[PDB]
């Protein structure tokens, strides 16, 4: 079912799959991303393993409360009080958090900031509260090295930026055009296949009213500053981190420095996965989120 649910000044659209008695999962999209940024098939393959799973639109996605950012800022803190009030929104009082790529920003401010409303915490694709992300997308195209020490955004990254900047007319060529960066992103590490990613997209598009252009207010967002890192050594939540192997935009060892941030966190890593989720990849995540989820419970 869906619903949409209040948030402070905005009102967040949100669907769920599986059982609604089974233990909450919310899952927490990246940048720009809607709901449908989570696979509609990848999101049931984890639901049907015991979980009632959650997925949601950020402000200013899919079709949540859409505004100019210049006129009504906000941050990371919005965000995560946003995933938040969907727990409200739906009844839940504890959920095993899912957070990926800039989402996994987000669920570190939840961690910090709304601790007792997490059973667990999953991030993947995504590195911790210290690394300046932003500075470095600057530093690596400059030649200059990172101040934190690990690898920086990779070429296929900036690959990906460089087809977005590339004009798209018409929905066929919208959908082609996504799923060209995602293939890129994803890398050959796996079975990558543009099919499942061409219908993923139509059904994003079309969730958002048919409407062609990408979400862009999160690329206005400030990062939390680094010193918050240093909070999260009082995380007490069982906390489970997945290393994409060939991820190029947060690349290992960022998965293991982002674990070694949090007291009870644990390291897996998908061998071959890019920063995408192909089918390929649908089985073993749901795996080792399942088995996390179920050692916290
Ligand atoms: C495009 C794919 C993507 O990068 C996936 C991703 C991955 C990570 C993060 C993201 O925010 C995002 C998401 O990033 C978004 C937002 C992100 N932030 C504002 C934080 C960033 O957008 C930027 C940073 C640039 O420095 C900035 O560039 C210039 C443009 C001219 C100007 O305005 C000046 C002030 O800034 C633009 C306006 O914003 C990237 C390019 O897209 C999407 C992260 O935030 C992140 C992290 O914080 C720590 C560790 C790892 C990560 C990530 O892996």
């Amino acid at each position: 079912s869906e619903r949409i649910v209040p948030s402070g000044d905005v009102e967040l659209w949100s669907d769920d799959f599986g059982d609604p008695a089974d233990p909450a999962l919310l899952l927490v999209m990246g940048g720009n991303l809607s709901a449908l940024g989570w696979p509609d098939e990848f999101a049931r393959r984890l639901a049907d393993g015991g979980l009632h799973v959650i997925r949601y639109d950020h402000r200013d996605t899919g079709r949540s409360t859409t505004r100019d950012f210049a006129a009504h800022p906000y941050g990371f803190g919005e965000l995560a009080a946003d995933a938040v009030a969907v727990l409200d929104g739906w009844g839940v009082d504890r959920a095993h958090v899912v957070g990926l790529s800039m989402g996994a920003t987000i669920t570190q401010v939840i961690a910090l900031d709304h601790h007792d409303r997490l059973s667990s915490l999953t991030m993947l694709l995504g590195g911790g509260l210290d690394i300046d992300f932003d500075a470095n997308i600057e530093r690596v195209m400059r030649g200059e090295p990172t101040l934190d020490g690990l690898p920086g955004p990779q070429q296929p990254f900036l690959d990906a930026l460089a087809l977005m900047n590339q004009p798209a007319e018409g929905r066929a060529a919208e959908v082609a055009k996504r799923v060209s960066k995602w293939r890129i992103l994803s890398g050959t590490g796996v079975p990558f296949d543009d099919a499942e990613y061409a219908r993923w997209e139509e059904r994003a598009i079309d969730h958002a009213g048919g409407v062609l252009a990408e979400p862009y207010a999160h690329y206005s967002l400030t990062l939390p500053p680094p010193s918050r890192a240093a909070e999260l050594r009082e995380v007490t939540v069982p906390t489970l981190v997945i290393q994409a192997e060939h991820d190029p935009i947060a690349p290992a060892p960022h998965g293991k420095h982002l674990a070694g941030l949090i007291p009870t966190a644990r390291l897996a890593e998908i061998p071959g996965m890019g920063h995408a989720l192909p089918s390929s990849v649908h089985g073993p995540l749901a795996e080792v989120i399942l088995a996390h989820t179920r050692s916290a419970a």
